[PDB]
């Protein structure tokens, strides 16, 4: 077996991740049953329209969050910003998500991820770019959406890829697999492994553009494993009641029933 | 026999569905003689003009134009959005459309509309767009026109596109309908019944760009058996007079001198 | 349960098609126990050398071949040319392969094969080549290989894309099926079909460019159900020891001290 | 052994040298630790902001520093104003930088910096390019990044570049470095060198676009030897604080518990 | 550690494999100090005039060469013709050439040589391609050089890719390695180790175009651990002196005045 | 001061080599007054013919002209073939030609000339390309000219090339040096040398077509310090006055009394 980060996002499967910016945004996604908060200063809908460099979040920001929770906390770094991470490492977050959000700082190279501890989340729109994160270390991937824009297209396609790749990976003739890996740019040790498996080798969560209860059903529906959503979830007027129907609809994804219910 | 969801729209034949955005145009559309109504939140004029992702409309507005009239009501999916449809099943509207005037959710695959009681509605430009709509389970074909813009001539140009194909088929040699099949990238089971039956596997209506009674009529004699119009007739200013015109002139489209009178 | 000429070669699979150009080598093919013979009057790698059009064989050297042999025999028409394969099935011919060793004589249409009695085998590159031609009513698929050249290449490319494809439908998810359909230029019902059980709907065979008995074998553990072989095997030193080698190759396919043996 | 200016800045190495406008600034560096200051009368994000010619500041400016502060003033000259830096030697600067963010004064030559007893410092973005302006008498190298955004990514980059040639370098077959000097453009004399010692001939600092502690603790763990800042450092909130926070970070570039200390 | 058919070759480092189409050829081969052998019935010189198709050699010709000799004996067979291996491996040869000189039989995929115990040879022109052989199984890789033409100088730059890359990953920054990978096209997990180790998983040996002394030699001052070298050395009329001056020039490469004598 | 094997032709300047393939021609030459000959089997004439590949000659045929004559005698190796180069150094001639004129063995790297005693010369087109071989070890440079054709053209090029930019460098404003090292891709401890003395670092002789006593005077009178002449000299009929003709051409260049006398 090839070295995977496994098994580190157990207690998150099923579950939603929110975004929040304050201690307040954290109570309400704890109370509407959220598995994880995302501590971040500024929105990807802000960063979407404002634009200066964005970058890892304030320590004292993120430490108000990890005081208002039980839940896990996760937060940002730029790509490649292996000294963001040693820092987020000593605050004791639970998981830093190495994101394409924030302006990356290295645009060659990611993080090597082994050189931590702490598990991190990367983002990912095909198979192959799933298992180059995982070769690095990663111990949980997500899509990538299109952040901050409410439009679940992009997550479709992501997911549908990631997913198409690996069905057609396990039933492959396995002499055909050392190609398969070429094509893929991804390390034959991981892509026999997805073959046997038939699952990628860490949790697949859906992020990007998920906006209603709809959405992360359809998500879950299409193979995601758990949900992230971004804080338009608090802007829009009866925040617990949003977060909830969110929580509710990636639970009970496959039930129409409650879906309804939830989106009312 | 190929597959198909026939006979679904018996009903609506020789009618006009209008969009409504309030329980009050439903009433005038009925008032009016509409066969069915299309609920929606934000309009094809208002969509077109503002943008941002539009999505399927809130439960509680459908319900209330559910409980505002007696005729069918149809409501808006996003493409490929199956779960925006699940939803829409239980609240028990009559049809959905799997519209492409809203933001699509899969930029891939539509909706496998088999795995629905509901009929469907789906949008075609040519015959082999119509075909592969009805091979996925769609139950009525409408022209996309061009939404919300009062110009017809898209809509001329797919009727015609699709008619004058249904025609080519059934003088066609048949030893060529497999190459046809190929051509039109529409199943050969679906072409060789198109080129037998001289007609579409479902009923086909006009939508997109219907402004006026004239328009109405003209749709009519290229082989529309009904018609979709937007909420522009309430836009109008007396919309009682300009919904009941479209429906007279949609009803009594082959005479010349009715349809003079109801454009006075 | 799409339309399909299912079956019609159940007595052939496992076996090798021999082709034959006297009564002689019919005799030869037969008592070396090849499954059927294919009489043409002018070999692939002579057409291939010399130029010329190429047609049908005369119908006395067909029913020549016929009265030498009591296994099937299969000849070849033209590729488009219904009044060839009209004639063939009075002559009685067990199969007529409709053949681009051939000149073709329609280069748009092939054959409408359901207007026959008679099976036909068609060639393919690809699954959608493949499901075309059995939506035109062919009993059974080979490989084009590469006609009169002795390199296997191009049939472990047909062979590897037929059965590649097939494999991937089966993994597929159902809603995506549809699109493959479009892809692929296939009937949609075939494609499903093929989705479903995981076999081509016909029987799949081999021809082109097989050389040596190690070539039949690897075409057969390549998911090959039978073999053609040209009249080379006639064409070198002691036929009866070539053509007896080729059939034990081919009957013990995943032997290899019987490989070997039969290799000297 | 390469005529090169060696062993210039070994006062400054694992410091910070900060850009600074007022004399009231250069004291805040200065008590901040700062290894030297570069006096400038506009800012690198003021000239990138606003239109105009970029020049050497006035003598009084650069010396009104000079006179504030005990550590050593450099100053910036156009690219290839050799009068520009005949000007500022006479001043009494300790370094010149020959800068690109000034507007250059020879778009093809740069200064023969052989004809100054005074120090120059050059940016570099690959080592090639280092090489050149060590053989034109540069007695340090720093990368360009990219001046007045705040984004590290270009510095990243130039040091990911630099660094990764010289390791090429290193362990490259020693009959091979004649071409690798032709492609790198640079002279054999320092190549070889390069290749044996396994550093570059003078020292190397980062610059450009360096905001937070973790960029410069980063630009630390890339191999620089020390870095520059902007005047940015002032331009917000306690001056004496920030400027003091990265002296920190960059002298314990290796110790995250410092780093997070310092990023608050 | 990566799966690799380590250590497979150890008897033949330091040593010359010499092609051989007679029992007599093979006698001369080990008299001259040959460590292994490879049959064939015809010729790389006489395939690049000639040119049929090339395939595995008669299994009786392979026979009568191991029984003539007690050093090693190779053969090829087509490139992905995973039969003819089956088929040799039952012959009892030492080693299979997976082997560009005959004519490839797959154009996409070699053979899984996993699924062998007999060890295979396969060639590279470059470090990626030699890894992903490895990947597949191979348990020795030689330079594809240029087959039977006398010219050493595509062997050269086989050579000098192949260890250039191995000297550029041993000291390449470690977090830089994931992204060499996938530039490379070869499984991380080889690359790291190659990193590590400074050394290729198998033993590399220099093939195609090697005619002198001179030549050979040259190979092992390159990184040659043993050379392949044509038949054209029995053509050529003193078979025992030019294939002795081989094996000598290889063993005492670093020696110029063997290399003279041996030259004479 | 730049490392150059200077001073190794010292000897040979204001002389004529000639090719020689046998003893015979060896002792023409010698008797012709040639100040050196070069050893070798076949010649740039039947090269240029024939084809194949062309290597370093025959031991034995090199010592054989090393005992004809009492004049240095040099021989050729393949571009990039170190270990030709090791074999020749051994066998004591007194240069050895790294020549364009046989087939290159490596077509990237020329010989690293530093490793030998012996002295090398190398061809060149222009001053760059002598700057590059000279940094390499090279102890003489000659044109190329264009070899075995008797048409002088390219080797007037070649030498108004090389002069011509020697010539420029001479005047060029000294801070412009760095730049044209960079355009000339070549050393810039070199260029700055050639610049001081107007002088290339070692001796150049022009070599390639020239055929009659005018073109040896025309490349003297260009600035050649002696000349390079093919075996066309014996080929012509009375070979001891051809080989007389051009010697006294080259030492009386600047003679055109004696230029015609020995024309006639």
């Amino acid at each position: 077996t090839a070295r995977v980060k496994r098994g580190m996002a157990e207690m998150l499967k099923g579950g939603v991740i929110m975004d929040v910016v304050t201690p307040e945004q954290a109570r309400i996604a704890e109370g509407a049953g959220a598995v994880a908060v995302m501590a971040l200063e500024r929105v990807p809908a802000d960063i979407r329209a404002q634009g200066g460099v964005s970058r890892m979040s304030d320590p004292d920001m993120i430490e108000g969050i990890i005081a208002a929770v039980t839940i896990p906390v996760m937060a940002k770094v730029r790509i490649g910003h292996f000294v963001e991470a040693q820092i987020l490492q000593t605050l004791g977050v639970d998981y830093i998500d190495e994101s394409e959000v924030l302006t990356p700082a290295d645009y060659a190279h990611h993080i090597d991820k082994w050189n931590f501890t702490v598990p991190f989340v990367c983002g990912a729109t095909n198979l192959g770019e799933a298992l180059r994160r995982i070769s690095e270390g990663a111990a949980m991937i997500r899509s990538k959406g299109e952040a901050g824009t409410g439009d679940v297209s992009n997550a479709t396609t992501h997911m549908r890829a990631i997913g198409g790749e690996i069905r057609r990976l396990t039933s492959m003739s396995e002499d055909e697999l050392f190609v398969a890996a070429k094509e893929l740019q991804a390390p034959y040790e991981l892509v026999a492994e997805v073959a046997r498996a038939g699952k990628l080798p860490v949790t697949l969560f859906t992020a990007g553009g998920i906006a209603t209860p709809a959405d992360a059903a359809m998500m879950m529906q299409l193979g995601a494993e758990g949900v992230f959503v971004g804080s338009g979830i608090f802007k829009s007027g009866a925040p617990e009641h949003r977060a909830a129907a969110i929580v509710k609809a990636t639970t009970f994804f496959d039930d129409p029933d409650v879906l309804a219910k939830v989106s009312r």
